[PDB]
């Protein structure tokens, strides 16, 4: 939908620097923008390249304004009213509009208003989605399970029975909330299953990306807190618990029972193992391997990365006898004292 | 909800308290309330038993003394709080009877009590065993057999000729019967091998969500009966689990792997393949696993977290460890 | 399906040795085949075995035909040949046939001609489905994406909207191609979310696994070259390029921005950080760990492999301690320097 480049930049909060009453259609990166596109500035070292940009206004600093070749939209912080315009401008689709008659809803589901649910999808009894929740085409909703006011589900989402979902957010296609988690008692090597009782309170902002499991507790409840962002294709453990605002970036494969504080920023590919805690503020580096508990806040790290072929063999040879390096290392130091 | 008493009978415990209690559920020591029956494992809750507010605890000899309710003795109070939770069991059943919604072909095979849940899709040749639940929005495909009691959660997909035993379970986004990765090369290009072998899997296995088990290239990938397999896994074409192993959740296995029986795949794992791993071998999480294993036992790999400030140093010598080699040597040679 | 040998063996270019008459009824393994079947053999340590095998021909090599007991294929590359005949005797059925009465289709929706849309799938406005496409049961296509003709898509795949997806491709079931890249500016403490606007184009003759996720771009584009090939379980963040004809295994994760070029070879579990860039012809053996960009073809590699769990909790301790270790050996050294 377009907007008066005045309009957008009062409600960005930014200073204008040329013709209000440019039309601008959307936002375009600094090499695609065309005319109609507003784009933005982070990197000082493109000042001498905005003239090679076609985009009808450009978001950039105080600094940067006398190098500017077309309407600028000055602001503190080009990045954050960058996301902020984006926003504006998004042309994201919703994943569904109204309530398509292929979907199949049990009577007994609690519907708000302006509630849209895609073709095919299958809402259970006892379901309450609240105020504007879209629930994408294909996705399953259990028994029982609340989803609250302005959350979106994409297609083919799946959300198992007795599930709170808070308001606001975001779940992208192919995750999967609230199954079983790996709960199995040793009967002379069989496996007794143990029935997963609890739940998955995830809370309000979320968003998860696709192809995630977060899998319901075995008594009590797994927990997601509020404002938390999880990327594609991570496992969260039954009776994992995930502070306010932690950001767990893709793949990263998570044991029962740990608990992340809040503030936390863990890299995409870790492994971290369970009953444990890792404290508020703590970062852990892509695939790190978390296997004892974290108790001061700072950043972590683990891994020895790459190398040519021919050189890692040595490398791993040497390291998986690094016992006897070091024995060589203590007998040599007797000999020479 | 169920008489303390007849509880006990059903799980051979012996009952230290009033018979007549009404139990309702389970609960964790710390949320149980009046109705609920709990469990203890280990000794350090002995101490505050008397701020459990369950109806009655499930405990050993030695923690009777320290019972401030009701109890349940037994020899493994894990196994018997698995036992006893299967029959206070609240899950719902992925679906029930055969929902309109339901594409079904004509040519299926359904034995009795079959349910089929809303937007599943039965393909033709198709044979679902006695008291076979089918979720939501599922599908199984061409001429695929699904053993009597087995079930599949909303939204899993079973691939075409694949045979699954009783009584499995399946969560939910799970791909059975996928293309294996098989490929050869015509001059730089990539020409698909058709993978026609099946995924065989056997009795009372559980798969988690989000798992794909690729079907064989001629001959059958294939399950052991008692198998669990946790989410996220990858079991490529022509594996083998025996019976009884245990696969945790994010583990990777690389094509025509055998893994014996009771063994346990600790999570994130990489198995490679065209190699063998015996009986009763455990590996721990994110373990590399490169050659054959051929002794039971655990097995680990991996350098744990450090600091930042202190893994940059440890990997570079360890990047350079071929140099301190070398000179070591070096100075073995002129003492 | 059935075929007669002398025809399937002029299809393969292959010489007949034996019965042109015989009926091949499909391919199996040299273990399970039984009469009807062709197998073949690339290993001839089985020479002395193909006396144990019951097909009623085997593909093999010049070298090869001697020790045969049975119709024989000769031909120079058996495993490619044997590729090729699997494709002509291929029993794999069809995602779907014709339009499903429970699918359902946006009027808007262009769909060429012999399209098959298996049962319930949903097809949003705008999209484009090009001849002899094949959109399997409970797929969902969002809108305005345009899928090549000859491309098939199994059970159960999500493509969001304004995806290009190129000729001959295909699609494992539980796939997700377009969801949101992960990304998000910081306000005050806040997350605030950045609309992924770009967008996924595949190319032509492209293969992707099962349950793999391949992110739209932020603004630009991810894009996935001509003949790529990609396993189980992969994760390609936004705006991530692959070159043509490279490999990636199952379980490999790409963080954003990454550009990788083409003929590559990934293998499986591999972990590949972003904004940086991976040249042509580059081999990553399996588990690798990628912080840094790669200049030069060839095979790299990382990590320690597996070891007792006694002899690891050693090997972890020193590596651990390695900069302790560091440090005696140089003040061994300047001793026997005799400084
Ligand atoms: C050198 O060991 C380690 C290195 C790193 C983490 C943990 C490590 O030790 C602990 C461990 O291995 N587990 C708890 C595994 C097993 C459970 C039973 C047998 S193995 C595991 C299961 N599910 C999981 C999900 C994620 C991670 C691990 C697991
Ligand atoms: C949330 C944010 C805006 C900022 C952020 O913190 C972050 C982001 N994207 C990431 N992708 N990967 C990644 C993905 C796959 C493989 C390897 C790495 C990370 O590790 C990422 C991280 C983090 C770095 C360190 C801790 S979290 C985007
Ligand atoms: C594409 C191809 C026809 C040939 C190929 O190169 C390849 C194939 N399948 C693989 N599976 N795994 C794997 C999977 C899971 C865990 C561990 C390993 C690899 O690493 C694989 C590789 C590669 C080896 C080295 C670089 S890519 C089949
Ligand atoms: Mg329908
Ligand atoms: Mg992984």
């Amino acid at each position: 939908g377009s907007i008066r480049l005045a309009d957008l930049a009062q409600q960005l909060d930014a200073e204008l620097h040329g013709d209000g009453d440019i039309v601008i259609t959307g936002v375009a990166s600094m090499q695609s923008a065309q005319t109609g596109h507003i784009t933005f500035m982070v990197n000082p070292k493109y000042r001498e390249h905005l003239g090679l940009c076609q985009a009808s206004a450009v978001v950039m600093t105080q600094d940067d304004l006398p190098f500017a070749k077309s309407a600028a939209l000055v602001v503190k912080n080009p990045y954050l009213t960058y996301a902020r315009m984006a926003q504006i401008l998004d042309t994201t689709p919703q994943p569904a509009q109204n309530i398509a008659p292929s979907a199949v809803i049990d009577a007994t589901a609690k519907l708000g208003n302006n509630v849209s649910i895609g073709a095919n999808a299958v809402i259970e009894s006892g379901v309450e989605l609240g105020d504007n929740v879209i629930i994408g085409a294909g996705c399953f909703v259990g028994k029982n399970s609340k989803i609250g006011a302005g959350s979106r589900l994409w297609a083919n989402v799946t959300i198992y029975h007795e599930i709170q979902i808070g308001q606001n957010c975001l779940i992208q296609s192919g995750t999967v909330v609230g199954a079983d988690g790996f709960g199995y008692a040793n009967d002379r090597g069989n496996w007794v299953k143990i029935p997963q009782i609890g739940r998955v309170i995830i809370g309000d902002r979320v968003e998860i990306g696709a192809c995630t499991t977060i899998d319901r507790g075995a008594l009590d409840d797994t927990i997601i807190g509020n404002g938390v962002i999880i990327d594609n294709q991570c496992q969260i453990a039954h009776n994992v618990v995930i502070g306010d605002n932690t950001a767990v970036a893709g793949g990263v494969i998570m044991a029962g029972s740990l608990k992340i504080g809040r503030y936390c920023m863990i890299g995409g590919a870790s492994v971290i193992n369970g009953h444990m805690e890792i404290c508020d503020k703590v970062t852990v580096t892509g695939m790190g391997m978390v296997m004892r508990p974290i108790t001061e806040p700072g950043v972590y790290s683990s891994g020895i990365p790459l190398q040519p072929n021919k050189v890692w063999r040595k490398t791993a040879a040497l390291v998986m006898n690094i016992d006897d390096m070091s024995k060589r290392l203590k007998s040599l130091e007797r000999k020479v004292n």
